[PDB]
């Protein structure tokens, strides 16, 4: 039935972060070229207005990406590649400052990833009125999706999105929404509505395509007994270090234990398949504007009057050649014990495959560099979560 088998076989992905829904993070350079108001995708199309943001961010479209970063993921061992996408591609609401033009990308990547051997899972990644309150939605700030025709101008886009892609066997599962953030006032009643509405565009189109499902920051296993259906129903977990006191104030031997601990404990007890569609091989939240532009880190005391742990000067830029031998050897041992924990589920997809140079959260990088594995049987190290 399934166009991938979900529930029998591993996911091994990567995420094209930044691409078609710009992070400041991610490429700061584009950001930093229209001056300290350009925090998120809405603001920095704001500030350039339609005609040069449509230059500017197509520009990067055609630049970021290429038929050869297909190839080179499926060189690493991948399978899937996962390609967030925003509402605006679409078509931008009037009053919009967004651009669109995203789609002709799109296209031009599941021709690639299909030509390269791999699946796509295409990531409806920001909502009209923003869904987290993320940069990463479009408009960082508030949560104002489930306000007035929010989530109909949101299925309204799902529904051109999958009709747009779902007759292709390249695209093996579609995400109804990434990160809709329920600790910060997403209601669930409503989300699981959306959920049951995107499951039903989805089979209009093509019911062998999976339905991936944000747990929206609740334990995934929480969501047990919400649309069970084997390989159908996907559940998207996303797993990090840096963004809670505790993890980030561990060593190597502890986050390397927490990260069996959550295999053991929340991937193995839910009753879908679950990916981790989101994970990385950094531990701290030094990159430069990860918390968001002109917000600073918690690891050296920046953010929120958490308690310096060390600096970020080495972590915020650049890449992994800038580190000593036993700094690669310890992202490797925390990327490799995340690979074979999160397979004992369902697997896996990181989180990104190119930056301006964020150490730690660049698979390009880290697979030049020796740091990423490019098989399971690639390791440097004992297995550290089994069965
Ligand atoms: C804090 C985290 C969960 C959200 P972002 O910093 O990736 O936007
Ligand atoms: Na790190």
């Amino acid at each position: 039935a399934s166009s991938f088998d979900y529930n029998g076989e591993k996911v091994r992905g990567v995420n094209l972060g930044g691409w078609l829904v710009l992070e400041p993070w991610i490429t700061p350079s584009i950001f930093d070229a229209a001056g300290a108001e350009a925090v998120d995708e809405w603001s920095l199309t704001k500030i350039l207005g339609k005609e040069e943001a449509e230059a500017r961010l197509s520009a990067h479209w055609k630049s970021f990406v290429s038929a050869g970063d297909f190839q080179r993921m499926a060189d690493a061992g991948l399978n899937h590649v996962r390609i967030p996408i925003g509402y605006w591609a679409l078509g931008p609401l009037e009053g919009d400052p967004y651009v669109d033009g995203q789609l002709e990308y799109l296209d031009k990547a599941v021709e690639w990833a299909g030509a390269a051997g791999l699946k796509v899972l295409i990531d409806l990644h920001g909502a009209p009125g923003s869904q987290n309150g993320f940069d990463n939605s479009g408009r960082r700030g508030a949560i104002q999706w489930q306000q007035g025709d929010t989530v109909e101008q949101t299925l309204d886009a799902f529904d051109l999105l999958a009709e747009r892609y779902l007759g292709s066997d390249t695209v093996a599962a579609i995400e109804a929404i990434n990160e809709p953030n329920i600790p910060g006032g997403v209601d669930q009643g409503k989300l699981q509505e959306y959920y049951g509405s995107v499951y039903g565009i989805v089979n209009k189109y093509n019911a062998g395509t999976s339905v991936v499902y944000g747990d929206g920051f609740l334990p995934v296993e929480s969501w047990n007994g919400f649309k069970t259906e084997g390989s159908k129903v996907v559940m998207d977990t996303h797993h990090y270090h840096m963004f809670d006191n505790g993890l980030i104030a561990m060593d190597i031997d502890s986050h390397i234990d927490a990260v069996c601990q959550f295999a053991h404990q929340h991937l193995e007890a839910s009753d879908k398949p679950v990916i981790v569609g989101e994970w990385t091989g950094a531990v701290t939240d030094c990159a430069k504007y990860l918390n968001g532009k002109g917000n600073g880190a918690r690891y050296d005391g920046s953010y929120a009057a958490d308690k310096a742990i060390g600096d970020c000067s080495s972590l915020a830029t650049g890449f992994v050649s800038k580190l000593s031998d036993e700094e690669r050897s310890d992202m490797r041992r925390f990327i490799e014990a995340q690979l074979d924990a999160f397979e004992l589920k369902s697997g896996w997809v990181f989180w990104t495959w190119k930056t301006e140079g964020a150490p730690g959260w660049d698979m390009s990088d880290l697979l030049e560099a020796g740091v990423f594995p490019t098989s399971p049987d690639d390791r440097e190290f004992p297995k550290q979560c089994h069965h």
